[PDB]
Formats: C-alpha cells, sequence, structure tokens
C-alpha cells in the first residue's frame, strides 16, 4: 500500500503521564517515548530522533495544533520533512491492550511501554513478517 | 563483514552530560541519547529501546562493568540479548566531530546530538550507501 516515507504522531494519556507514538503507515512498525507532558519541544526532539534513524518524508497527526510550535516547525525544515496535507487508527487501542498485559511486569509506565512496541514490532501477522521485519523490507526495497 | 544482529554500546561525555551511544558493526549506523547519569537503569531502559526496533542478537562494550547491573541483565534477559564475550572504533570520535561542528545550531547539547546522529547516519560512504541505508539493507537481506 502506503509511500514509505509516511508516519503518524500522536499522544495518549495514560497514568497522569502523556506517550508520544510514531506509527510508519505502510508497515504498522511504532516507536513510543514517555514524556513528562505534551510540549513542542518534546515533540520537535522526537522528530529529530526519528528522523536521524528512518527516511521520514511526511508525518500527519489526529491534532495538527500539536505541530504549530516554532519548535516543530523548526525540526521538521531542518530535517526535510513535510507534514500531511493530504490525508482526510487504532494502534493506539491495541498498544494500550499490549501495555495492560504487561504493566505487571514493570514498576514505570515508560519500561511497559517499550515492553509493549517490542512485543507489538515483533508478532508476525495471523498469515506473514512482522511489523519490524516489515518497515525493514519496505525501506530496503524502496533504496534498490 | 560482520553479523547483523551485533551492536556496540558505550558512554561518552561532553558539557558535564553523559551520551550512550549504540553502533550497528555491520553498518556504522548509530542512534545516541543524553542522560543525566551513567546508571544501569538508563541503560537497561535503552537496550529495551533498541531491541524493539531491530533485531538486536548480541551487544558489545568497552566497558563491561556497565553491564553488571541487575537491571540491564533483566533487559537483556527479557528481549533475548547475548553479551558479546567474542570481541577481543572510533565512532565516538568522529561523532564528537560531528557534534562540534553542529553545537551553535542548538541551546541543548541533546538537540546537536540527535542533529549529528542525523548527519551521521545520512552520509554517503566516500565512493557508496549511506550507515541508515546500510543498516536497513543488512537486516532485509538476512530476513528474505
Ligand atoms: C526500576 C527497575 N528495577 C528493577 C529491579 C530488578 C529487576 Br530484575 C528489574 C527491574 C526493572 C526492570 C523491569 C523490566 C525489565 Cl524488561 C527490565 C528491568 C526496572 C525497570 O526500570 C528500568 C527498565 C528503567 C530499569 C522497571 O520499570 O521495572
Ligand atoms: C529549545 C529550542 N528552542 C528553539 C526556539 C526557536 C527555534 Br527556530 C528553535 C529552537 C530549538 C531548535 C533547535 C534546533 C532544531 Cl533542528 C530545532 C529546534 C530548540 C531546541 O530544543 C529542542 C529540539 C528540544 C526543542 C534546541 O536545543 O535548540
Ligand atoms: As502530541
Ligand atoms: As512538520
Ligand atoms: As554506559
Ligand atoms: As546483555
Amino acid at each position: 500500500d502506503c509511500s514509505p516515507g509516511i508516519w503518524q504522531l500522536d499522544c495518549t494519556h495514560l497514568e497522569g503521564k502523556v506517550i508520544l507514538v510514531a506509527v510508519h503507515v505502510a508497515s504498522g512498525y511504532i516507536e513510543a517515548e514517555v514524556i513528562p507532558a505534551e510540549t513542542g519541544q518534546e515533540t520537535a526532539y522526537f522528530l529529530l530522533k526519528l528522523a536521524g534513524r528512518w527516511p521520514v518524508k511526511t508525518v500527519h497527526t489526529d491534532n495538527g495544533s500539536n505541530f504549530t510550535s516554532t519548535t516543530v516547525k523548526a525540526a521538521c525544515w531542518w530535517a526535510g520533512i513535510k507534514q500531511e496535507f493530504g490525508i482526510p487508527e487504532s494502534m493506539n487501542k491495541e498498544l494500550k491492550k499490549i501495555i495492560g498485559q504487561v504493566r505487571d511486569q514493570a514498576e514505570h509506565l515508560k519500561t511497559a511501554v517499550q515492553m509493549a512496541v517490542f512485543i507489538h514490532n515483533k508478532k508476525r501477522k495471523g498469515g506473514g513478517y512482522s511489523a519490524g521485519e516489515r518497515i525493514v523490507d519496505i525501506i530496503a526495497t524502496d533504496i534498490q
């Protein structure tokens, strides 16, 4: 399906804390970080992080105002990301499911989150690669 | 050259702050994070993060005592990482070079670091893919 450089970025709340969640839409691969609160500075920094790892062409979000900080515009600018003016899923419900199941295993919400991300990116499809294998396949295919 | 699941993990110091630096040895691709101080908890958490993203088989370090926390052993255990009992470069000098050059562009050391990581992972070889393209090629090739 989708162009290999599109990502979706959003925040959920759990335990009084904010989770920032990136989804590479063609694969389903997520990365995620617990931040103390939703600020433009946290978003910018996460985008900077994401961009030096993957080819990030455009990012979409379900709250466009997330992206209005100058901080955030500065990060998109410097790393050459364009915003998605062009899409009018839920992993957030599912990753939240996975978090709920491991929460036991860890003291800090952040550990549970990364544990949940690990499980998600590694599960093979109901029948069939894993999100982790898919993102890498898609992005390599788009190289060679 | 090297097995696609080997990583090197180490810390450098700059500005009174600790930088944790992961290097995928077959590609030269790095990821990096500024942490407030070198603790076993920071290392564990970074490994958890790294492992849900890439297939991480073994990790090496230039300071084996970094890896003796139970916290750290717990993270390697849960994510199935083995430590490298089997290697007797410098990117640290080079990434530090790249940091020194961009430091100007940012207030916080952390931003400069991610900016430096971005530049590193994206530069094409002197003649020739980039570290970013290489890691993805290696890891996809080892899938199919
Ligand atoms: C604070 C902590 N203390 C521990 C003490 C003993 C053991 Br065995 C594990 C942990 C883990 C622990 C839990 C799970 C895993 Cl996979 C690895 C370590 C944590 C976790 O925090 C990090 C990862 C930041 C150190 C946690 O939140 O529980
Ligand atoms: C605090 C800060 N304030 C700013 C104010 C105006 C503008 Br234009 C950029 C920044 C940037 C800034 C600098 C570089 C880039 Cl690439 C993007 C934003 C930062 C950076 O911090 C992060 C990334 C955490 C927000 C920084 O350390 O300078
Ligand atoms: As957000
Ligand atoms: As943007
Ligand atoms: As370290
Ligand atoms: As280990």
